[PDB]
């Protein structure tokens, strides 16, 4: 089983480079506006304690060198929405796809077009962790790269990359500029909270392995909902809510295995390990597959 | 993380090819459409098709090439080996700069998997030693292509043809030559025993020490002959001298000579990883090449 990213074409055409001062990073070009992280304007001296309203009011339109591959791009206006700098530009992007700006919730999956200096470098599928971070591959220069789902024509932009956190993990905002998590585009001592496993996702990953013909982890047991949580907590798993149960109903009725019976297997797998075995090619319990993802690609 | 190429230069090449009641994918590049030759076969045909014969009878009006909504009219058809080349009336505007390439086992490429011509998603992939490739597709995904990009330039490696009982896939290079001992005929085929790609494990292990996974090292050193004897009994492909020189760039940037790293690997092949993981896998993953590692470090 393969983690599958979305075909990045519609995003590729919106990736531009944005420069301010000595700083350069990526921006997102939709419809005569260019979205980018607001720290493009800090001197990294300003990073310890930046007054953004003060640094921005000291900037002219001409202070923003914006390039889209070959051609410059005139900035005729500039404003700030929460942590995102919104750059009015001379020309509307003709490759603007159909889009929306979505704020996802932790556990949900999306794809990331990692870029450098406005050049797309690669694409990958990841997940927002319960502690509001993204475990990803970002060299210095990924700032501004975006996270999205594509649905029919419609790119659902849900994430823009801002910061690396000491843990090695990545913090960003939605495309409105509100951070995911207790993180601030500033140089504090913010550490990521304690990560947890997305219990609802590993369960859905377990149905897929049965659907693709693996039954060896099941058993004869079942478990109350409360009993299952009190056990999984001990392994740093996210509580399983009645909402999480309902979400799984589809995948249950397709396989014939009740959702709490399936939790009975997760309990056994957590107590035993896999005894040398694997599941869809992993020796780990995979939490970056959501119920939606499993229904689509199985 | 595993990191596929930007897909949009290829997305704008995916078209649908229907012939009878098989419908699969095709690649449209400058007035030709590329496609598995087993589109011209049916229920009973593909139990032993004579392909030269099945195609000398059919004509252009047995092929339905659709680029989304716009239908392309086919104005000539030829085979190469197992690729079917349908000439069409309209040259593709979105045609990119491109080469046909044939990759080697243990090389990586990106699969832009599509269904009836519209692309589903992209993933990163390796050509296994047994010449199959791991993961899953299903019914509609033949004609989905594999590729690398270098500079402006899409290098096409692969075209999906077959699935096999292992749960794994079989395809040709873009010139119609099969990768592996497989045929575009519906009778019983199987992967050979696949082996693990030794030089990609070493490049992975380097990528670990490049990110401060520093504990699987030892102060020790095996050598090429003594290491390969291990390789043979854990079903790892042998390490070569070209395998070492390739890893120089990564040995240069660590202090870790390549054979030292091999002693580390042996004691993981023997003992195991002993509880811990390396970059969050309990497996010694081997679908990252030395170039892949550097391209992302």
């Amino acid at each position: 089983f393969r983690k599958m990213a979305f075909p990045s074409g519609k995003v590729e055409g919106c990736m531009v480079q944005v420069t301010c001062g000595t700083t350069t990073l990526n921006g997102l070009w939709l419809d005569d506006v260019v979205y980018c992280p607001r720290h493009v304007i800090c001197t990294s001296e300003d990073m310890l304690n930046p007054n953004y309203e003060d640094l921005l009011i000291r900037k002219s339109n001409h202070n923003f060198l914006v390039q889209a591959g070959n051609v410059q791009l005139r900035v005729i206006g500039h404003s700030m929405q929460n942590c995102v700098l919104k750059l009015k530009v001379d020309t509307a992007n003709p490759k603007t796809p159909k889009y929306k700006f979505v704020r996802i919730q932790p556990g949900q999956t999306f794809s990331v077009l990692a870029c450098y200096n406005g050049s797309p470098s690669g694409v990958y599928q990841c997940a927002m962790r319960p502690n509001f971070t993204i475990k990803g591959s970002f060299l210095n220069g990924s700032c501004g790269s975006v996270g999205f789902n594509i649905d029919y024509d419609c790119v659902s932009f849900c994430y823009m990359h801002h910061m690396e956190l000491p843990t090695g993990v990545h913090a960003g905002t939605d495309l409105e500029g509100n951070f995911y998590g207790p993180f601030v585009d500033r140089q504090t001592a913010q550490a990521a909270g304690t990560d947890t496993t997305i219990t609802v996702n590993v369960l859905a990953w377990l149905y897929a392995a049965v659907i693709n013909g693996d039954r060896w982890f099941l058993n004869r047991f079942t478990t109350t909902l409360n009993d299952f949580n009190l056990v999984a907590m001990k392994y740093n798993y996210e509580p399983l809510t009645q909402d999480h149960v309902d979400i799984l109903g589809p995948l249950s009725a397709q396989t014939g295995i009740a959702v709490l019976d399936m939790c009975a297997s997760l309990k056994e797998l957590l107590q035993n390990g896999m005894n040398g075995r694997t599941i869809l090619g992993s020796a780990l319990l995979e939490d970056e597959f959501t119920p939606f993802d499993v229904v689509r690609q199985c």
